[PDB]
């Protein structure tokens, strides 16, 4: 039987009986304890939402777009079984996030295991594989019309990727642009967190996903089939990446929200050698090794935070000290923000040297602000059709749309912090950063003249 | 200085430096890990908000109402010291909640320690005393112009409640703001109306900004009260009608309440085997952690995941229940009915359903749906002024308002669940329930004619 | 081809090319000049929305409910042209409204010509009949697959075995646009959400949830639109919403008195205001649908801007409105706030089903749901105003 | 006594009794029959709102901002006399809008009278003069604490423009509330961002309440904001440049405006409006006499319809519109080719009195390179 879910973002959403079987498992319900925005909840009190409700919304929107394409284009021969496999990927595309979401795979793991190749996409299919086997859903998928081996491949291909695709013929290549669009990034995962993060933080979203769906249409281009949209909508697609970039500077890359994220990783790193997570077959794992056993990664949620804080173990005292610094709001003071050049951008291989560089002129964080396609324009990977010939998809260049569009599509930001809260330190630390920007020929800080003339 | 918090409900809300230092403590930040709606999150996935964000809203609304009374009528001589003490009562009104909020003081504590009378108001004031002492704010309150002796009584009286000694009877109206014991119209209700509806996806039929625009203090019976105008008695009836919809739609959802029941069941079977530490290092159980604040500070929803991830063979009976929740193998709801059943009789109804599948196979949940004051109309304890003489507080009775208002103001619902889930057990459980309704002469189940012909 | 319309209430709605042709006629486009709430705009400044956009939503919701029923239940033989006809009636349910809506058919005509019995429903079928004939569109309806003689009668029957539009096997399609049996129809769901959003008030009925659980059931050998056991408390709240909108906005004592002053201004201006090939007055424009087309809220400002001394008494009263010299609230106004069916309970006309057998309709009584529900369901109010 | 008005945008707003007396006049209530977005209503159904509702919001926000600065900076000597004059200027900066707002003074009047020089501010000050004299409010303005000679001049200067004769340069920051000429950050923009989006069904991307919480006056004197809000200030001009692209310059919406100019230009010969002493004015001439301009609303559109010009309106009601006439549209941040943030000063949390200049390079590189552009549309009649 179909179940219904009331959602503040999408309203009542219908779930296939198989979708419910995937939801009501420990590997999915785990997501109720991973916060979407990690440390951003300690700056925006409304961002209490977790990965679980986000996953439901991505599965709903995937089903919405995949159904509009089949209803408007029966030529595509999209089957109910394709739609279902599309909805499973949208639900399971978030399975592989770790504690506090982008803090785990973007800070902690890069610091604890510098040479491991790890992303949440990889974790999502590793966890999805453990979800199906550990709950006996192979038979369940057969009962609802799915052919597992091919479809298990197809689902995992939407989440991560690799005509290199084994799960679906190239004649249905457009199904891979719904859940996780590797070609341009216009996927159902962005549309849900645009609306769900703005709802919870209390900021404004400037992209209407429903209007986009009404004009979505598969077109052939360069002998392959892509998802295209109308030419009259090219302006709002630019505004979708302007929405996403505006969402990052306000909330995701909030300097206080990020310094709280760095403090949690540093506490996690200091608690790493002493926290024991029981994995598969009784084996024990650290925080940085739980990603190797899915049975242990299941039990690696935000509970680690309170486990460290509510602890009595003397070995956890140093990690507990950093969390106590957070609950008392004694945080590292933000001293300034600057920008390098495109050609003078700092490489990740040099990140470990900069606090030494500013002291000779400390916490330095480097954030890269791009439209998704590194320094490339994502819209140039989008094709557009006219109302007189819906099968001819043309290229709309940036100069054809507007002269007010961004000159560049990627940039880098350098935030500097100081661990000493002394008024004399915060003054002296600000003096180093201002001279550090003049020496390295970086851009002038906004508060530069008042704190240091 | 002052800080500004962005809130999805109230927007940018400014907080006095003393309020900032009150919330930046482990006993306040503890509220970030208490689900506002408890088990409702497992039915309404948008209900992930915690007590922390609710506390700031109540304190901000407390400040809006007392700031309007002060500005409109200088006659009352409301001081900044008074307005600060009201906001402090708004923030700390929720400090006394336990894991999953109303589950703790309404289900677990009654069954774990039936001898002791415990409320979250008693908890909030006890937690408030521990908050100011552990963080040494008695000197900070003195710094911002407060008199700790008298004001801490005043802060505590607003929470718990001429019996008061923290304020003279001339300021009696300041006790109707944070926790109105007289009629229930308080700023704590306005925030959870708007905040819960935002997250649940439910509609709210009450406007507090309009009420505040007409709030005015008048004398009657030589005592001063907060009153609103003639024209607002209709909106005041809907405020308690809204509260009843939020209780019927969400807070007393049949599936959300059974999930709360199972978390209590799991808690009571885990209560003897888990230790919480605090005050002078003594160990405390879940049920006895209310006797000490240093232990109760570390008693949050984290208890759920510690039981679920536990390795102890002494915790399987409790871990078994929580995994029935994770896989959603819940007790099946059999039916709803209506009669008054004394709380002392609650324990006896399970054996009564079986007499019409042993007694333990049933669970009977009695809910008292009222308007806040048992069977009394709260509007009868509200005074109204008119535009001609704004200083005379008249009385509007239910007949003068409307004839479509409720007849009574208190009813009880009874829900029957069965711990057996097979098709044969559910059938017999449905038959017992319908017969049990005749044996005691209850209201006819809605589906009885279809389920038990 | 299909056009999409961005509406602030329903978002982007798609309209079949036939419905676009009906929209683009003078008889539908004139509804851009009929205030939905009439005299409420002079008390709630947000309610500037007209009848035009209200109609686009009643027919959008009409398509939504009819299409959900055919997809869940192909056993009903709901054709794609059944759904076009249900949509048409939703759009044209509002064609027969006069200047300022409830000001016209609710007060003005009852005093101007007490002999006639005039309703906006009876105005809709005549304006619709004029609409199809004056634009030569019985041509286009057969082009998109409809049989006019039966389908047109079907459309009008929904506005106003008795029916001849369709047989008792399709008896549930008459419960969508104008539900005469309990009042649960798409018309209410739109102005609930549309008036609330413009007035600044709060709606408390979720219509998208009611659609998710709607299902037809054979009751008394007749097919009826039903809902689930669990949605009965939300039905009581639906009429409770409708009542709040009347007590807060629709029957606001200052908003009603402004409507009454516009009636008095139209009454005194009635014999001297001529609308054209005969000539018609405001009171007789209802008798010629070619005149009712040119009879909108513009009739208000044509009196206010005139200079003929014959209309001075009428203009002196619209001069009293623009300077807010209104009748002091102490003209006697009687208001009957019911549940849409006189003193009856509409829930006693609603059937429900269970999960166990989703084909067994059953009646749920008030004593079964909640004991805190109203005692009565109709109620009268008396107000007097000093001229 | 005070009156409260419930609003879909701002909620319950309180209005001084002197404000109510300005509202309850024929020259202000006229704005109930001037739709704010003109022809965008025939493309966006939800956009049925008029200038009247907008005018109440402009004055309410003009009152929020000035009252905010009163209570945080008493060193500015802001009086209840200044706050009243700002709110009046907020209410009356839209009095001089003709039928369908910008279709009248953007297309029709420049085409009907190429020699004339007409703007809606000129009308706003002229009809504000016509409002207080026709309704005898000069004795009521003085009764509520104002000095009518000096304050009127201040009210008409917040609308049009040390060259000011209503307030001294020691209070120059109050001309930056209603109609900012230095950079364009005024409460009028903030009201139509939220009120047009609400009705069009478009999304907004500027938080006006957050901007008010960080407003300070800094040394002349200009209104400044925190350094952390410069990014929100470009997105303010980006929000509204995005508002012009979707609704204000909608191709089918703009072509409807042009067809109503043509229908008005053809009906200008025979359009009769009675004016000052019974003298008849045309549509194109009712601006020279505020008695006639008072009665010049959207009513003329339906007056032509119910009467050669009736053919064009008939072509619009039947959607026989021109297919996608050459219209030129100027898209700018409000200051021609200039950059409005260069005329904005900022203060830090360190020295709140030291105003600083922030350049585009210090904010972000993903910002526009130019700040003006022009689009050319062609249509077939
Ligand atoms: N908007 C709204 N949502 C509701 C309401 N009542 C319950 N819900 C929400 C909670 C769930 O996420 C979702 C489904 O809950 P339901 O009560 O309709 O289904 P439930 O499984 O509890 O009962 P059932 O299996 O159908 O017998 O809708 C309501 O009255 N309004
Ligand atoms: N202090 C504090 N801020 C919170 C909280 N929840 C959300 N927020 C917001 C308000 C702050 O403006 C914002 C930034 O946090 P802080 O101001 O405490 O850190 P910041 O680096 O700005 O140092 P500061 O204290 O302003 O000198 O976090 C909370 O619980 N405590
Ligand atoms: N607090 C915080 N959140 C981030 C950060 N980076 C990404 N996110 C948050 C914002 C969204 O809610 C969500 C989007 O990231 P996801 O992991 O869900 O998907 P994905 O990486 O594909 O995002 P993308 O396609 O690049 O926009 O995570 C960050 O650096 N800090
Ligand atoms: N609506 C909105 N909220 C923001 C924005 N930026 C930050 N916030 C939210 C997060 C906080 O809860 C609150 C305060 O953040 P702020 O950045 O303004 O204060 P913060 O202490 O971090 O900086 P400061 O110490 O004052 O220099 O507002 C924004 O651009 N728009
Ligand atoms: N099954 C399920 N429902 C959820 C979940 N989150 C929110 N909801 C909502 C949808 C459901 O209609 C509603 C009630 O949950 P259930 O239907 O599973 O409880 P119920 O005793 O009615 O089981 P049943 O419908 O007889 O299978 O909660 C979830 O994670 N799993
Ligand atoms: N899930 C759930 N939430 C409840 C229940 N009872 C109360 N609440 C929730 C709804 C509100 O968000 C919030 C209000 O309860 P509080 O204890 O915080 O305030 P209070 O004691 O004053 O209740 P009152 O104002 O009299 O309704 O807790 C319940 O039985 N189940
Ligand atoms: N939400 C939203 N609505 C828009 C936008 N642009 C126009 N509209 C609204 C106005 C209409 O009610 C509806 C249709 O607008 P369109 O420009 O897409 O239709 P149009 O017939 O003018 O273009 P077409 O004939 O298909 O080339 O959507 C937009 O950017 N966002
Ligand atoms: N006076 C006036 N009220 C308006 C207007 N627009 C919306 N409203 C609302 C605010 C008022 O509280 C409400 C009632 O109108 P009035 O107060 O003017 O009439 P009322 O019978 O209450 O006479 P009153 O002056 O209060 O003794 O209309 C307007 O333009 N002028
Ligand atoms: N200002 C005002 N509006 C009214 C009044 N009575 C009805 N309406 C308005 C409010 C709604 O927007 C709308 C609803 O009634 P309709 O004219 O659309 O038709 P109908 O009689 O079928 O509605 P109903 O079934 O009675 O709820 O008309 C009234 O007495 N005064
Ligand atoms: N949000 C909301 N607005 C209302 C309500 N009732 C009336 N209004 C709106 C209409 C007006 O624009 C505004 C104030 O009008 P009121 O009806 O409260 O006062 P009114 O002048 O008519 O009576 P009064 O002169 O004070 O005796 O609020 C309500 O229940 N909720
Ligand atoms: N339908 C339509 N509206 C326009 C057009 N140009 C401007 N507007 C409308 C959009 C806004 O609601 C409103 C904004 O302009 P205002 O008349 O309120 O004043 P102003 O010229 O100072 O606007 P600004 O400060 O430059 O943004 O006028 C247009 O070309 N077509
Ligand atoms: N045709 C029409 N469009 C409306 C109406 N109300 C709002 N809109 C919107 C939907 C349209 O996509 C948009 C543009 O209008 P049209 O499509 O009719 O003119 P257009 O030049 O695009 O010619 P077209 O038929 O699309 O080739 O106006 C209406 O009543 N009729
Ligand atoms: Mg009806
Ligand atoms: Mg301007």
């Amino acid at each position: 039987t179909v179940k219904v879910i009331n959602d503040p973002i999408h309203g009542h959403i219908e779930l296939h009986p198989l979708l419910i079987r995937i939801i009501d498992t420990p590997q999915f319900q785990r997501l109720r304890y991973i916060k979407q925005l990690g440390g951003g909840y300690y700056v925006f009190p409304g961002a209490s939402h977790n990965r679980f409700e986000h996953s439901l919304g991505v599965g709903y929107l995937a089903g919405c777009l995949v159904r509009e394409l089949s209803e408007k284009q029966p030529e595509l021969q999209i089957s109910e079984r394709d739609m279902l496999c599309v909805q499973i990927a949208g639900l399971c595309r978030n399975l592989g996030h770790g504690p506090f979401s982008h803090m785990f795979d973007g800070r902690f793991i890069p610091l604890a295991r510098p040479d491991v190749k790890w992303t949440h996409e990889q974790g999502s299919v590793n966890m999805f594989e453990h979800l199906v086997n550990s709950n006996g859903l192979i038979d369940v998928m057969e009962h609802y019309g799915l052919i597992p081996e091919e479809d298990i491949w197809f689902i995992k291909e939407q989440i991560t990727g690799p005509w290199p695709y084994k799960g679906r013929p190239k004649e249905k290549s457009f199904l891979y642009e719904i859940v996780a669009n590797k070609r341009n990034g216009i996927d159902v995962d962005k549309w849900d967190y645009f609306a769900r993060d703005c709802h919870h933080l209390g900021i404004q979203n400037n992209f209407d996903y429903k209007r986009f769906i009404k004009f979505a249409r598969v077109c052939e281009v360069d002998n392959k089939k892509h998802i295209c949209t109308r030419e009259k909508e090219v302006g709002n697609l630019y505004d979708m990446f302007h929405t996403r970039n505006c969402l990052h500077r306000r909330a995701y890359q909030h300097k206080v929200g990020n310094i709280i994220d760095t403090m949690i990783t540093d506490a996690f790193l200091k608690a790493d050698p002493y926290i024991e997570i029981t994995g598969s077959e009784g084996k024990k794992y650290r925080i940085s090794t739980a990603i190797d056993d899915m049975e242990a990664f299941t039990k690696l949620t935000d509970n680690i935070f309170l486990e460290i804080l509510y602890s009595t173990d003397p070995k956890l005292d140093a990690a507990r000290a950093i969390l106590k610094k957070i609950e008392c709001r004694n945080l590292y003071k933000f001293v300034g923000e600057t920008q390098p050049g495109r050609q003078d951008k700092i490489k990740r291989e040099n990140y470990e040297s900069l606090p030494k560089g500013v002291a000779s002129a400390f916490i330095v964080d480097v954030i890269n602000m791009d439209y998704g396609m590194e320094d490339k324009n994502p819209i140039d990977n989008v094709r557009f059709y006219c109302k007189s010939d819906p099968n001819k998809a043309i290229i709309i260049t940036k100069n054809q749309v507007s002269q007010l569009l961004p000159e560049r599509f990627a940039e880098q930001l350098i935030r500097v912090y100081c661990k000493k809260t002394d008024e004399k330190s915060l003054f002296a630390a600000r003096q180093h950063f201002v001279q550090w920007c003049l020496d390295n020929d970086f851009t002038k800080p906004q508060d530069g003249d008042v704190v240091a003339p």
